[PDB]
């Protein structure tokens, strides 16, 4: 009943639109012409619509001549539609923006929105801006609406209220206040950040309520916009108490977005919290603009996808949420913000039924779009309020590219209604019909060996209220375990030494976690001894049975995920996130390794001849020491001692003395898995009692090592005499340094670099092999990257890490502290300190987040490895320059480039010759599978952690040879070469 | 046609209107029957059949039957009581085929078949002839034969015909008949020594025909293995000449070879030339597995048709021709194909063949209605009459029980449809063909297949050898470069290289490198190397298929450099030039299939590409005992993965080096990537592998030098961009172990080769056999009197088995390892060398080794072999671990269980079950070990190239302004 009129009131719509198409669907124009083909042609969309994303940063003339050459080819391979094409591109890509934009400047806003008014329209006016990174990108945002707001102010009274059926002439429509403006929330704090809750509403929240109160002092509204689903919470948290603080003003607005699982119970909570405290609200729905990233970010990070992946089931999810609000208008006003003909259809018809007073709801479109559907909303539905931004044309470009994404995407109703010619019918009908059609339809990766495929664990999801409280609970439970002596295991047993040494927390180290006992070159002898004695039966034990112990280890971490995480956020002074991380990824370790050593244990048959059979198969070496580093505590050293386990050999294992007790976590694992004894033993010692001893031991077959060059080349070196005794040449597996680069190129995105280069210098203080220590900036845009990463670094507070407020916190030890302060003072002398943060008063091994300039690859800060928050920035005269300066260094472990050039790109994948390369994101973090992790030159020997490659580096293979002819008549095999 | 035919069919369903092995009521009928149900049973009883005469204690054969056949409880029903069940049913069914074990018994049963109406020829069984005491006594096992038949034929009455002599078997068949496999008569019977392998045959055969000639019977001379058929051809003719005017000589030939054709038109018109009579046994062929086996393992041509009605249609086309020349041309059908029998009668009728020229032969025990059937229908029935010890009297049962159940077998098949079976094979040929009508190579190249060897049954390849190496005497005296940087480089230091068979006979001369000319081509190597790097890996590839196409134009010729320059024999020079072709193009296959970026990870929004890159300048320290293959295969895989390389040859094969430089000169390699700098280790062998711009170092050679080099390398010098990657292979001490249960037919002459093919200068050669205490004495013996049989000189001449040593040095350090096992343990061998010239090394074998002795652990690297006695197979497994090398092992044994212990603790790099423990070939035996043999590469394999390159990976964010390109593998929604 219900949906025939919603159908007949879409169809009368249509109707009225009289075949007008929008101006992007009209082939007669520029635009028109350029949408039609890239919605034809998916390499053509992608080049156009990322060098729309490009455009801004194209600032003279030789950059935008190469850049077009780059993305559309020679002139003669363009299409017709398609330095005078400097001019012609430059035009049409302009007018394109200026479509969706009021104006650059507040006054030329404010007499567009006039013009607005007198053709009938009310607007809600928003600031464009870029990404806000600093405090006083936050102040100069702020201020903008600050302005704005002003220069309304002494307009409005002049301006006669919009045409109503009743009510109020001074007020639009007779009820609505005519000044509405929209304020993004992350816009006005730059690490908001779900990890640190409370300090990211209090801070959003204390500018929104400047911008508020000036709202309400002209008797305006404000709505609160809704952004990506990081933020979604804190978002919510920032409206209600807002609402709270001015429970008697009507005007403040929340957007919910339909497309979000979440919203049908955000949407009934936030309705229940407005009864219960007896405050009314304004709900602007829309469906939400985020769908591909929310669901690319779900996939990479294993969380469920948060929003509904079939399209008509947030087109349902929208029908049913208004018919929610509106049922509640007497607590909710309702803003419908659609160009979706059949969803305002469904709206009006809806609150006509259920005879919703006008002043409940009023219908909003984003300007410049949809302007024939925006026109029929007029002549129907009489209130109809336009989003309308204005600004720089800067983000007004990355603005712009968003909208036609939108309105090209292959399940926009725009594009099905104007340029796919769409039946009116299926256009029309019920979502929820859609819906069931769609999921019957779509009722219509594989692992090996009944085990499920690999997939990395899920990371700490901190939108979640109980990943927020599970870390403060789970240190405060690690704090009960302090004091205790943590002694050798060996050969399934604890042996206790008498030289014992504390470890501390590197935040506070007057709170001592535990004291370790130390082994001298008895115990390690034992170690090597009782090893190599379990060795014949371990290696005789079937692979599929060996990787089962590694499942078992993986389950049991699983289960004490963040109780293992809180241990290192304490002993080591690792941030939640960066603790939660490292035991995943040594879960990750656990099963990829497991899977990777079913993969390889079965023998292949090699050849074809028949007669004979040749088997392919591995064996492991005998006792491979495992001398692991503090700085990835639990991720290397599972990872490196489970590959050696799983390959059929056995462990002693020597953890870094200072993460001692993370080391401890390997024993309970195994442990607790079963291990038989022997197959792990854990020997924490001196290394200048022991350290030669266990490297140069006639039984150690294997040495795999992860640490300072100083050292593995000392290791490699030794390890290559063969002593008395010593049954293999020793195998080395070694990981050491890196003095990483990333570039930042002229056309560079800096709303994305400098947040990437921040985190990759500094996250967990610099402390990761990985960690980007040299940032090489384009001569072009060195002084506004740098005024930027600056600004963003003085926001970010250092200090201890079990307070998620803090971006880092203080370094590993005190020899640590010491060491990098040194190398601070020699890079102070050799450029220019940039920034050097504050550090807390008092106890704790506290190193400034330090940036120094003027840095050149002469320069000992450029070229030796500090492993602490000391970024040198180096100016480069151009792109040749950059990566000859990229590869001025003796190591090739990690780089990075921001750069949105397609040939730069090109040849920085052939010439930035390091182990790990990523383009357009932070250099840090690599993953098991995905970022197989080594280098060469002096960074490692070529091995690569987490990939493929890795477990033979453990093995030797061998191969078995058969001859099945017996009395002139072999068995025919399957893979024959036969007749 | 379809008259001849129907007349065909007609008889073959008289004989057919007119078997133990099928009787399904005996024991044997239920164990075949079995066998030709489930194939793995088939396997376990045949197998078990074979290794039965061996089973000589109560405990071994107790073991094998519970290992082969399982509980006794999971056995079918129809088989210590499973001890004697199986003893006796298994000698029971041997006897069915032998008509005696003694002449004696032979005779007077014999005797028993004349009073039945049947003729006879007679073979005597024996073991595989290895050595000449054995060929002594198999030829007078004959020479006896025929003295117990002279003394008994007299009292004969011929069997009775149509006309003719009495006396005489039907009235004209000699009654005394007697077969002879050539092989038995000489043990190293070898086409590579075509002659000798023929005089030797023909010396002994020669001595037999006296006799029988002298009784006035009739000798056939039987056809072996496709490998000697052309030797047994030409001994046939040659006695034939000698004995010009004496009819009663018989050759068989082979219808089952696709040769047979032209091979049966040569003789027959041989025979018309020289205006002599012949007489020719046509069989189908009784090694069709084999050669169909061996031919696939060596890249030859299948010798035999694989359509068994191509056989059976053969033979009637060529029992046809023989039946059209019946006038020069003696005829014995034999065949117990009624089909095939049927063919032949009729086709003698329509051809009007006398009866004296034509009869039936079958072998004595199997198609038993055939032979009553044939006896009435045909009236010349011949049965082939073995005789002998029950050991090779249980291999001829297996090869007979193999024969009657096989698929293809007229006899199974008849034991149905009659229309079908008597069907013109040429029919079923075409059908066949049709049906059969109605492995893939990538990026446009074919799959990747090993060269084809050297085949001496061909007269050309016998041809090329002498020849080729008169071709290099021609172009002896040259001096020889450095080449650098695409230029040759003189030198004033030269160093002579000579022949080590004949020291007087220099070769040439060669420059060598100082530091300073080392440095230039490292310098060249590192200034080619970032255009060498970018350059893509299908164009690399492309130039090491040029190479290997180079090489293979010129294989004899590259094969004879070798014969001379470092003593290599025939087989062994060839094998060396092929093995260089297999790496070349394996390993041009290997850098395409690794040449391509993989994404790895299904993320979306992200791409990571997971890819290899090159190290810069490797070292290659070649050796001289596989002088073209290692030191190509370390090259070309250097240079394929996008290295330059500096190659350093072993000082003796510096020649063979240089045929480097020429094979990547042909195929227009740029300058500065092969770089070839001979030289003395005491001037630049250090400098080279110290030197900073180093990346890589592939070195094959002595455990000592290897390791220096490996301590030396491990340190990083000013300079140095990388850590030095190591591709060491080292030395071996390998063992064969000998079980009990092994075959030692196969065992000793696999041993003999393992230890002396090319005087044991490999490193996979066995220089320990560890025999087991209760076949000890057994094998020693024969191993000996083998080992006497060989002959020690120039690898020119085929005649030998093995040669000088490499050098002077080389034969001074074997001989001192020589003298040293002689105090250690007890000579049991020691053979004659040439007089004069030469650094010869006898053959020796040491008796009364143990772990404990210097020569059971140290390599010796020369023909010197040491002998072991295990108490058990247990501490045969022990000894052969008992050294600190692995590369490779050896172990005939036919005990399931032993094998599996071997297979799990017999832990080399390369262990190989009942065969020598030598001759690893690309792709199916990718070679190399660990402990003090290697660093655990194995050359020739899937996992090699990597160990020339580090891995990469680029990691994109292919998200901008919130929208990523769908990629095809990601996980999505
Ligand atoms: C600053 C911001 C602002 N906002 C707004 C405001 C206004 C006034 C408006 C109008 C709007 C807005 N936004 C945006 C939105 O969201 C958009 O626009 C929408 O969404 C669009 O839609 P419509 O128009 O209704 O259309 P269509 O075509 O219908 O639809 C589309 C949609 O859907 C979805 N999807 C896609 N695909 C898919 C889906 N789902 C599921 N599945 C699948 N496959 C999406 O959503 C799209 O879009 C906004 C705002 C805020 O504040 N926030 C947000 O988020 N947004
Ligand atoms: C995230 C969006 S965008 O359009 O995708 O850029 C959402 C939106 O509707 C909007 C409207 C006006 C200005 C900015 C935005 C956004 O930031
Ligand atoms: C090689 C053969 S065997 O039967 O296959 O063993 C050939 C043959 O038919 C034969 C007949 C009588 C005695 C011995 C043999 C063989 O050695």
């Amino acid at each position: 009943e219900l949906n025939t009129k919603i159908v007949n009131r879409g169809k009368e719509f249509f109707g009225s639109i009289s075949g007008e198409k929008p101006s992007l669907f009209n082939k007669g124009a520029w635009m028109g012409k350029a949408m039609d083909w890239s919605m034809q042609n998916e390499q053509f969309k992608i080049q156009m619509f990322r060098f729309v994303d490009v455009f801004p940063s194209l600032t003279t003339s030789k950059l935008l001549t190469e850049h077009i050459r780059e993305y559309f080819g020679n002139e003669q391979d363009m299409p017709a539609f398609m330095a005078v094409l400097n001019k012609v591109l430059t035009s049409n890509i302009e007018e394109m923006a200026r479509q969706f934009i009021v104006g650059e400047t507040t006054k030329e806003a404010v007499k567009n929105l006039e013009k607005l008014r007198k053709d009938g329209f009310a607007a809600v006016v928003d600031v464009l801006g870029e990404a806000t990174l600093s405090e006083e990108e936050a102040e100069v945002y702020t201020n903008t609406y600050l302005e704005l707001l002003e220069a309304l102010k002494k307009e409005q009274g002049s301006w006669k209220g919009l045409p109503g059926k009743g009510g109020d002439p001074g007020l639009d429509w007779g009820h609505a206040p005519k000044v509405n403006i929209a304020v993004k929330p992350t816009a006005l704090f730059c690490l908001a950040n779900p990890q640190d809750f409370e300090g990211s509403v209090v801070a959003i929240l204390d500018r929104m309520r400047r911008i508020f109160k000036k709202v309400m002092e002209l008797n305006g509204f404000l709505c609160i916009d809704m952004e990506s689903y990081r933020h979604k919470e804190i978002i919510l948290e920032v409206f209600r108490r807002l609402k709270l603080e001015y429970r008697d003003y009507p005007h403040l607005g929340i957007v919910l977005q339909a497309y979000l699982k979440d919203n049908d119970k955000d949407l009934d909570d936030l309705l229940a919290w407005a009864k219960e405290h007896k405050v009314q609200i304004s709900v602007r729905l829309v469906k939400g603009a985020y769908w591909d990233y929310e669901t690319v970010k779900a996939k990479q990070n294993d969380w469920e996808v948060p929003v509904w992946t079939i399209k008509a089931e947030s087109d349902a999810a929208y029908e049913r949420q208004a018919r929610k609000i509106l049922e509640n208008h007497q607590i909710c006003h309702f803003a419908c913000a659609s160009h979706n003909i059949r969803t305002i259809s469904a709206v009006m018809e809806m609150a006509r039924e259920l005879n919703v007073p006008e002043d409940r709801y009023e219908f909003q479109v984003l300007y410049g779009m949809a302007e024939p559907v925006r026109k029929g909303i007029l002549k129907v539905a009489g209130r109809i309020r336009l989003y309308a931004p204005y600004g720089n044309m800067v983000p007004g470009m990355g603005y712009l590219v968003r909208r036609l994404l939108e309105n090209t995407a292959n399940e926009s109703f725009l594009r099905q209604s104007f340029a796919e010619d769409a039946q009116i019918e299926r256009l029309l009908e019920d979502p929820a019909v859609t819906v069931e059609r769609e999921r019957a339809a779509r009722a219509a990766r594989k692992g090996l060996g009944g085990l499920p495929p690999f997939n990395n664990e899920a990371m700490v999801d901190f939108t979640r209220a109980d990943h927020r409280a599970a870390f403060p609970k789970h240190i405060a439970q690690v704090r009960t375990q302090l004091g205790k002596t943590y002694p050798l295991f060996i050969n399934g047993k604890e042996v206790r030494t008498n030289d014992l040494i504390p470890t501390v927390n590197p935040n506070k180290p007057s709170e001592v976690l535990g004291q370790i006992c130390q082994a001298g070159t008895t115990e390690v002898g034992d170690a090597i001894a009782a090893a190599k004695a379990a060795f014949p039966a371990w290696r005789d034990t079937d692979p599929r049975t060996r990787a089962e112990y590694l499942l078992k280890a993986a389950q049991a971490a699983r289960k004490r995920l963040f109780e293992l995480s809180a241990w290192q956020v304490l002993e080591i002074g690792k941030q939640w996130d960066q603790a939660y991380a490292d035991v995943t990824e040594a879960i990750d370790f656990l099963e990829y390794y497991a899977r990777e050593m079913i993969r390889l244990g079965q023998p292949q048959r090699v050849g074809h001849a028949p007669g004979e059979l040749n088997h392919y198969f591995y064996e492991p070496k005998g006792v491979a020491a495992v001398i692991a580093p503090w700085n990835f505590p639990l991720a290397i050293s599972m990872g490196m001692a489970s590959a050696a386990i799983v390959t059929g050999n056995c462990v002693v294992f020597k953890p870094s003395g200072i993460t001692s007790i993370i080391g401890w976590h390997l024993v309970e694992l195994f442990r607790e898995a079963g291990l038989p004894e022997g197959v792990f033993n854990f020997t924490p010692g001196r290394g200048s009692v022991m350290g030669d001893y266990l490297v140069d031991h006639p039984d150690i077959s294997l040495i795999a090592f992860t640490g300072s060059m100083e050292t593995g080349l000392r290791i490699i070196e030794r390890a290559a005499k063969v002593h008395p005794g010593q049954a293999n040449v020793k195998k080395i597996i070694s990981e050491m340094g890196g003095k990483n680069a990333i570039i930042i190129d002229d056309d560079a995105d800096l709303d994305e670099a400098v947040p990437h280069v921040l985190y990759s210098a500094f996250g967990f203080q610099g402390q990761k092999c990985s960690a980007c220590s040299r940032v090489i900036v384009l001569d072009a845009v060195y002084d506004k990257f740098i005024e930027r990463l600056v600004s963003m670094a003085k926001a970010t507070k250092v200090g201890p890490s079990e307070d998620p407020a803090n971006y880092m916190g203080a370094v590993a030890d005190d020899k640590a502290m010491k060491s990098i302060k040194e190398y601070a003072e020699i890079g102070k002398r050799e450029g220019h300190v940039l920034y050097e943060s504050p550090v807390p008063a008092g106890e704790g091994y506290f190193v400034p987040m330090t940036i120094i300039g003027g840095i050149k690859p002469e320069h000992r800060i450029a070229q030796e490895e500090i492993f602490g928050p000391v970024l040198a920035v180096m100016r480069a005269k151009d792109f040749d320059q950059a990566i000859e300066w990229a590869n001025s260094t003796q190591f090739a472990l990690t780089g990075g480039i921001f750069s949105r050039s397609p040939e730069h790109l090109a040849k920085a994948r052939r010439e930035f010759r390091v182990g790990n390369l990523y383009i357009n994101r932070n250099n840090t973090g690599a993953l098991v599978e995905r970022q197989p992790f080594g280098g060469a030159r002096m960074s490692g020997v070529g091995t690569k952690a987490g990939g493929p490659d890795y477990l033979l580096h453990f093995m030797d293979p061998r191969v078995v040879t058969e001859n099945t002819m017996r009395r002139g008549f072999a068995p025919i095999e399957e893979d024959d070469d036969w007749v």
